[PDB]
C-alpha cells in the first residue's frame, strides 16, 4: 500500500549495502542509484510502521514556500527542526560573550555541560529570536535555506529570481513544457557552507491534469531523514496541483548517495515487523487557491493510526 | 548485455506511454520516472543493435572538459553537432546583411532555399568561424554551455569558479563526500535561453575505487536523442575515475520526461529486432592522466561492430 517503496528501499539497504563511512564517523549501509515512486490518488505516503509527525513537516514547508529564512517563525509555529545552525552561530557568537556550547550536537550521547544546559542555552537564545527581533532577524536567519532558494536567488546583480513562483505560472502558461525544474544546489555558495541542500532539484510535470513531482535527494538518510523527505514533497504535489487547478498524479524520488547509517541499525529492522498500516488524505482547504498564503490549518491530514514512534540518538 | 537499459527503456514508452504534445508540435509517447544503470567493467554502453557514432561523442566531450565554447574548434575536430545555434545567431545576424535563413530547422523537411543552400549559407558561416578568428570569437561561441556550466560559471561577482575541477579534488582529497555534484542548471539564465541544459546535474561517488555517475537528464529523446546520452557521461565515468587513479563501478541515468518522439516510432521498432551485437571497450592511454588536456586519440574504443545504421528526419 503507499509507503511501500521506502520499505522496500530500507530492506535492500541492511545485509545488502555496502558499509561506507561519513564525515560524523558511523559509517552505513548504502546504495547509490534509487529511485522510488508514490501515487497520491491513492493519499497520502505518510508512514504507518512508526510514527512519523506532519505537523512539524506542514510547518517546515509554508516557511520555505513564505521565501522566508528566519527560524523566529519556526518557533511560533512551534517548530525547532532548523535550530541548532541558527545556535552554532550564537555560541561561537561576536555578542553572546560568556557560556560557551564549543561541539555541542557529536556530544549530546556525552551530555554534562550540553546535557540540559545546552539544549536549555538553546531555548534561550531562541526567545530572543522571538521577543528581540532585533535577534530574530539577526540570528534566527539562516539566509540561503530553500525559501530563499527557491524564491530569493541571488543573481549576479544584487537582488533576487523567484523560482516556485515560475513553476507555478509556467504549469499554468505553457502545461507540458519539459523545463519545470527548480534548483537549490547554487554552485558558488557550495563550500563556504555547513550543510549544501540535500534536496537538490526537483521537477514538474503537468501529466493530463496529474501533477507529478520528482525530487534529487543526493544525500538521504534511511530512518529519520527519508520519512520527511517523501512527505514535504508529496505535500508540494497536492499544493501545486491544486494551485494551477491541476491534480495530483505522483511523487517518484531520485536519489543519490541512499543510506542507512550503521548507527540506526536495528530500529529499521524494528519497523520492517509492522504491518503498514493503511493510508491517511490530505485535504487542503477548498477556499483557499493561493499556496503562498496557507496557515497551517487549511492543509489538513485525515485519518492516521501510526504505530508507536521509534526512536534515535544523536544525529550531528 | 551492457546497451540492455536503453533497449528496455524503449520498449516500456512505444504502446504504454501516454502521447505528450511538445513545442516542436509532434507529441510523444513519454514517462517520466526513470533510472537506468551501466557497469563500465563490462566495457562500453555503446549501442550495437543500430550505429551510434563515437568520434563525435569524444570530440564534443573533450570540448565541454576543455572550457570552452568556440564551435570553431568542433569545428576542427570535424564535428558539427552544436551549430545551428551560432547559425540561428548569424542569420538574424547584425552583419550576415543579405541572403536570410528564417525558420530553417522546422523547414528542413520543406527545402527548397534551406534545402542546400542554407545548408550552405551554414558551412559557408562556418569557415570565417575556421579562418576569420574574429568570428571564431564572436560567433562561434555559444557562451553559456556545459564548457563555462561546468567550468566557468559566472558568480555573483564578474568572474569564473571551475566546478569539474572540484569533483577531481574532492573525490581526490575526501572520497566518500556525499556531496560531489555538479550542476549546470543556472536559475538565473533560463528565460532568456534557447535550450536550457537538458543536463542538469550529475552526482558523483567514489565507492571503493569505483567511480560512479549518475546523469539527471529532465528531458530526454529515445531514440537519436539518449543514444549520445548514455556514452559521453559513462566515458566521464572512465576518465574521472582513471584522473583519480579509482576504477569505474558504474553510471547511472535518471530522467525526467523520459521520451518517445511519436515521429520515430517505426525506427525504434527497427532496433528492437537487433540483438545486442556484443560490447566495445573503451581504452584511453596510461601515459595521459589528467583529463582535462586529451587529444582524441588517447580515448579509443576498441572493437565495435554495430548494426547498420537508422535514421531520422528533421529534429528542430
Ligand atoms: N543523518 C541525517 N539525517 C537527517 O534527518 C539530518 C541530518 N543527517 N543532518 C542534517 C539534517 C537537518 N534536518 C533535520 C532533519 C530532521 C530533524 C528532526 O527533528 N527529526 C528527526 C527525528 C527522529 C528521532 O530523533 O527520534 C527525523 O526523523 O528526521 C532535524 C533536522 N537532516
Ligand atoms: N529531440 C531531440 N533530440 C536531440 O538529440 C536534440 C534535440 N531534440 N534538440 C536539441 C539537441 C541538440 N544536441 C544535438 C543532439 C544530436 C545531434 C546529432 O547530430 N545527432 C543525432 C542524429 C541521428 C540522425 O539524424 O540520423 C542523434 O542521434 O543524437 C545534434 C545536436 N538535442
Ligand atoms: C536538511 C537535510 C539533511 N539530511 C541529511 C542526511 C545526512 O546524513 C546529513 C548530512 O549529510 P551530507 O553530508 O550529505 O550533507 O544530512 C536529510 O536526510 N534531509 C534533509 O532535508
Ligand atoms: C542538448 C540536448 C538536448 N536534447 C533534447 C531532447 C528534446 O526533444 C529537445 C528539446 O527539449 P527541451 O524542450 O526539453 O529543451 O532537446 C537531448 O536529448 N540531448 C542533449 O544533450
Amino acid at each position: 500500500m503507499l509507503e511501500q517503496p521506502y520499505l522496500d528501499l530500507a530492506k535492500k539497504v541492511l545485509d545488502e549495502g555496502h558499509f561506507k563511512p561519513d564525515r560524523t564517523h558511523t559509517g552505513t549501509y548504502s546504495i547509490f542509484g534509487h529511485q522510488m515512486r508514490f501515487d497520491l490518488s491513492k493519499g497520502f505516503p505518510l508512514l504507518t510502521t512508526k510514527k512519523v509527525p506532519f505537523g512539524l513537516i506542514k510547518s517546515e514547508l509554508l516557511w520555505f514556500l513564505h521565501g522566508d529564512t528566519n527560524i523566529r517563525f519556526l518557533l511560533q509555529h512551534r517548530n525547532h527542526i532548523w535550530d541548532e545552525w541558527a545556535f552554532e552561530k550564537w555560541v561561537k557568537s561576536d555578542e553572546y560573550h560568556g557560556p560557551d556550547m564549543t561541539d555541542f550536537g557529536h556530544r549530546s550521547q556525552k551530555d554534562p555541560e550540553f546535557a540540559a544546559v545546552y539544549h536549555e542555552e538553546m531555548a534561550k537564545f531562541d526567545d530572543r529570536v522571538l521577543h528581540d527581533d532585533a535577534f530574530a532577524a539577526k540570528y534566527g536567519d539562516l539566509g540561503l535555506v530553500y525559501g530563499s532558494q527557491w524564491r530569493a536567488w541571488h543573481t549576479s546583480k544584487g537582488d533576487t529570481i523567484d523560482q516556485l513562483g515560475d513553476v507555478i505560472e509556467q504549469i499554468k502558461t505553457h502545461p507540458y513544457s519539459r523545463r519545470l525544474i527548480v534548483s537549490a544546489w547554487n554552485p558558488e555558495d557550495v563550500p563556504t557552507m555547513a550543510l549544501p541542500p540535500c534536496h537538490t532539484l526537483y521537477q514538474f510535470y503537468v501529466n493530463d491534469g496529474k501533477l507529478s513531482l520528482q525530487l534529487y535527494q543526493r544525500s538521504a538518510d534511511i530512518f529519520l531523514g527519508v520519512p520527511f523527505n517523501i512527505a514535504s514533497y508529496a505535500l508540494l504535489t497536492h499544493l501545486v496541483a491544486h494551485e494551477c487547478g491541476l491534480e495530483v498524479g505522483e511523487f517518484i524520488h531520485t536519489f543519490g548517495d541512499a543510506h542507512l547509517y550503521v548507527n540506526h541499525l536495528d530500529q529499521i529492522k524494528e519497523q520492517l515487523s509492522r504491518t503498514p498500516r493503511p493510508a491517511p488524505t490530505l485535504q487542503l482547504n477548498p477556499d483557499k487557491h493561493d499556496i503562498f498564503d496557507f496557515d497551517m490549518k487549511d492543509i489538513k491530514l485525515l485519518n492516521y493510526d501510526p504505530y508507536p514512534a521509534i526512536k534515535a540518538p544523536v544525529a550531528v
